[PDB]
């Protein structure tokens, strides 16, 4: 039917600041019916100074830093044209580029001149630029204290929080700087992690999506028309995903909106004014962001594509750490906690059989998790690592079968352990569930 397919965009008005910080808000946005949810309003309600991220600001901050500039064919949101301009396709591909958010926003705000749409048919989208740190965006990120809890960059319920090290873009701010027309290619976010987004303005962006449910749809409609699902650059046909009875979601975000994107909502975005958008990852510690960022956890495995989060290590960390009421999640990160366990202990006794030595490396402070140089895979607890150069400055971390791969074996391969059995088994014992 055409309303099903149409369905009303889930909204909220914040009357005052202490409806921003009820536990209603929480459930609202959190809640698996509620795919994407606009907070209308946010930034007044919450006394937000949107004006430290203009444009003009961010020039004063750090006119020099770096702006990734995606080079685009201007064209209306419901459409994406092949080369002769008669027919729909999937794939939107676009020209990578590097500039400066001083050079990015001269041209931001000649192009608004102009118009007393801009640039004509070809436009520039200023994306991935990098507020992680602390000192030079000061302001800026204090400014997104206010928000509440669940939604702040950094908080006790935000499994990214518990990662211990900085992932770029996901427990950091990312900042877009758009001019109409620059278009988000479709996508879940890393893991299906849910994701916030604040439009600065002055412009609008236009919104779609779609329930997690229909993902692999999505997915074969990439295959079908010659894209990757999970690393390629697609906009959906939308009489394709009307065809196929799959609801979308279609709304604008104004100056001041926060959209908050549930966990697995597939969405794609197009600037129909000038504006800036700021925009960062979260992890609620439930059942339903759990499982959907284990399943495309490995998921990504099957696919050969990197895990942004290390889920593993992501998991030890918040059992060592938070207590866990619901009894769901619980039996997921338990399970989780004992199938590596299991697989600690099957290359330890594989290692020891072999003759090969493990030396016990230990953690530091700060240290990040580490992936297989080849296969991208996570490699936890069990290190094969191997010296590129000639000195000791560069160290590679391989998984096993990737070090088992290599010509010469294990032979020049030395084994490290970071945490030894009884580490794992006394964390593991320790964490259980919470009355
Ligand atoms: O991912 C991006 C940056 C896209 C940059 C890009 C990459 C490849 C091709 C064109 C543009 N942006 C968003 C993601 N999810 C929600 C909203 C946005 C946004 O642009 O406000
Ligand atoms: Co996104
Ligand atoms: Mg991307
Ligand atoms: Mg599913
Ligand atoms: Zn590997």
């Amino acid at each position: 039917p055409r309303e099903k397919l149409n369905p009303p965009t889930p909204s909220i008005y914040l009357e005052s600041k202490r409806d921003a910080f009820s536990p209603v808000l929480l459930q609202f946005c959190t809640d698996p019916r509620n795919p994407i949810t606009v907070i209308r309003g946010l930034a007044g309600s919450l006394r937000l100074n949107l004006g430290l991220f203009s444009t003009k600001t961010l020039v004063e901050a750090s006119g020099e830093h770096t702006v990734e500039v995606r080079t685009q064919v201007q064209q209306p949101s419901d459409e994406n044209w092949d080369l002769t301009g008669t027919r729909q396709i999937w794939p939107c591909e676009s020209s990578r580029s590097h500039t400066t958010i001083a050079k990015y926003a001269q041209y931001q705000a000649s192009s608004f001149q102009e118009s007393l749409p801009k640039n004509h048919h070809i436009i520039k989208f200023g994306t991935n630029i990098d507020l992680s740190d602390a000192k030079r965006w000061k302001p800026q990120l204090q400014e997104l204290l206010k928000l509440p809890a669940f939604m702040r960059v950094t908080s006790t319920g935000n499994m990214l929080s518990h990662v211990g090290h900085t992932i770029l873009g996901m427990n950091t701010v990312q900042l877009y700087m758009k001019v109409p027309g620059s278009r988000t290619p479709g996508h879940q976010e890393n893991n299906n992690f849910c994701s916030v987004n604040i439009n600065i303005g002055p412009g609008d962006c236009e919104w779609f999506a779609v329930h997690e449910h229909y993902w692999e749809t999505i997915s074969a409609f990439c295959d079908r028309h010659g894209v990757d699902y999970l690393t390629g650059s697609w906009w959906p046909i939308l009489d394709d995903l009307y065809a196929s009875n799959i609801p979308v979601y279609r709304f604008v975000q104004r100056p001041g909106d926060l959209v908050w994107i549930n966990a697995g909502t597939v969405h794609w975005v197009q600037a129909t004014g000038w504006c800036n958008n700021i925009a960062w990852n979260v992890g609620p510690l439930t059942a339903y962001q759990y499982q959907l960022a284990l399943e495309r956890y490995e998921w990504n495995e099957v696919k050969n594509v990197k895990s942004i989060v290390p889920m593993i290590h992501v998991s030890w960390n918040v059992a060592r750490t938070v207590k866990i009421s619901d009894p769901d999640l619980f039996k997921m990160i338990k399970f989780c906690l004992l199938q590596s366990m299991k697989h600690c202990q099957v290359q330890r006794e594989s290692l020891v059989r072999a003759g090969k030595k493990i030396a016990y490396q230990g953690r530091v402070k700060d240290e990040p998790a580490y992936y297989c140089n080849e296969c991208d895979v996570e490699v936890f607890n069990i290190l094969f690592v191997t010296s590129e150069n000639g000195s000791r400055n560069t160290y590679l971390v391989h998984c096993e079968g990737c070090a088992r791969r290599r010509s010469a074996g294990l032979q020049g391969v030395v084994v490290l352990e970071q945490y030894r059995t009884e580490e794992l088994a006394q964390a593991y014992d320790a964490f259980t569930l919470a009355p």
